């Protein structure tokens, strides 16, 4: 689920910025798909969303599964093997946890007109 979402979050990026602020950046952090990926966050958004979804196809509620992860010193890991959707969803939130820690935050780009920009 979301909340261990926002956890792996905060372990990739160690503190340095809150999940709040990758809530509403360009046109695809938030789910709303629409447009281009205005950077390289919002590309990691993108497919954050389109990870989910194949999930949502396997028979994997994103929403629903809470599975089981380690934040070590290096950010998180997955230690699910053989309940297999739990690993799937884990993988989508810590390949886009660190994805959002290595990517360069514009805070230009944050809140966007989606209506306007994102078309």
């Amino acid at each position: 689920n979301l909340v261990q979402f926002s956890y792996l979050i905060q372990c990739a990026n160690h503190g340095r910025r809150p999940t709040r602020h990758y809530m509403d950046y360009g046109c695809y952090c938030g789910w709303g798909g629409s447009g281009t990926p205005v950077d390289e966050l919002d590309r990691c958004c993108k497919i954050h969303d389109d990870c989910y979804s194949d999930a949502e196809k396997k028979g994997c509620s994103p929403k629903m599964s809470a599975y089981d992860y380690y934040c070590g010193e290096n950010g998180p890991y997955c230690r699910n093997i053989k309940k297999k959707c739990l690993r799937f969803v884990c993988d989508c939130d810590v390949e886009a946890a660190f994805c959002f820690a290595k990517a360069p935050y514009n805070n230009a780009n944050w809140n966007i007109d989606t209506k306007k920009r994102c078309q």
